């Protein structure tokens, strides 16, 4: 039995990385399978593009080849070794769109064509030991959002960064406290942020600066694990340390309009991630709660389930839970 190190869905939400002691899994969201798998060792880092067969790796350091500092580009339909750079400090996060790579650094930012691999830009951080940032899925939009504290008031500002013309276009004051969760809607639009207080969701135009929307999560502090946007931006995910997983809708302030309850046997120190389905159509029958039109989201968790809710688009409330599959069975 293995321990799990990392999971993300890819930029579309219709598949699974996941990286573990022993190697390194990708599945197909629905209908769940296994679409790739490795033996290969420990891994800290697995993260997709979109549906190509390029994905970019960081070892966990059972390994003298897979050292945290060294990311490695690796195509699995060719079974090839695209490419590998080092780095000074361990890698703390990767993320990608179809014109640019982003590797996070405590206090670096590397920037790069992804298709030559040319290092365009880094951008020199204040610490960012928690490894948070986001990067918009469009070309159109491309833009990366990061922390940016002071160098040990201002604790919550967020830099705004164009990565097409490497040049930051704005500073929001996003939050009173360190950030602790942020992410980008699908078209590069807009922000979400929370900062390690988990009471207050916000949510910015990234053109403006403008705060949009506020939303109260819980009522005592609780930690922030996750946070994402549905692609047409109607509903936004929130999960947090309280074994619960908030929904809340996008049109002054406003509690969650639905909430998914993970099976009371879970460990209470799982961590998850979760994605908002495009909406679909479901016959009543089978499941109580005739052929109405909800709203697909898949939660996944540390402990190596993935969870099937649908949400009613209109009522919101507890969410059905639908099925569970695991990961390494």
């Amino acid at each position: 039995s293995p321990t799990i190190n990392f999971i993300n869905f890819n930029q579309t939400g219709t598949c699974i990385s996941l990286g573990t002691s022993k190697g390194f899994k990708i599945f197909n969201c629905e209908p769940f399978g296994k679409f790739y798998s490795e033996d290969s060792g420990g891994y800290a880092i697995v993260e997709m593009l979109f549906s190509t067969s390029l994905l970019a790796l960081v070892g966990i350091g059972d390994q003298p080849a897979l050292s945290p500092r060294r990311l490695r580009i690796i195509n699995t339909k060719k079974h090839s070794i695209i490419c590998e750079v080092t780095f000074p400090t361990s890698i703390l996060s990767v993320k990608m769109n179809k014109s640019r790579l982003v590797v996070l650094l405590q206090e670096q930012i590397y920037i790069y064509d992804i298709n030559t691999m040319r290092l365009l830009h880094t951008i020199e951080t204040n610490p960012n030991p928690r490894g948070l940032m986001a990067m918009s899925p469009s070309v159109a939009n491309s833009y990366l959002v990061y922390p940016s504290p002071p160098k040990v008031i201002k604790n919550g500002d967020v830099i705004v960064f164009n990565l097409e013309t490497l040049q930051p276009t704005m500073v929001i004051e996003a939050h009173k406290g360190e950030i602790a969760a942020m992410a980008i809607s699908f078209d590069g639009t807009l922000m979400a942020t929370a900062s390690d207080k988990g009471t207050i969701i916000r949510v910015f135009d990234i053109e403006t600066g403008d705060k949009i929307y506020q939303f109260r999560r819980g009522t005592y502090a609780t930690r922030i694990y996750s946070i994402s946007f549905s692609e047409d931006s109607q509903y936004l995910a929130v999960t947090g340390s309280s074994k619960t997983v908030h929904i809340f809708k996008l049109g002054e302030s406003s509690r969650h309009f639905a909430s998914l309850k993970l099976p009371v046997e879970t460990n209470s120190h799982v961590m998850t991630i979760s994605s908002i389905g495009s909406p679909i159509d479901i016959d009543t029958s089978e499941y109580p709660e005739p052929v109405m039109k909800m709203v697909p989201i898949r939660v996944v968790s540390s402990d190596g389930y993935l969870y099937n809710f649908v949400m009613d688009p209109e009522r919101g409330g507890d969410c059905l839970i639908l099925s569970q599959y695991s990961i390494l069975m």
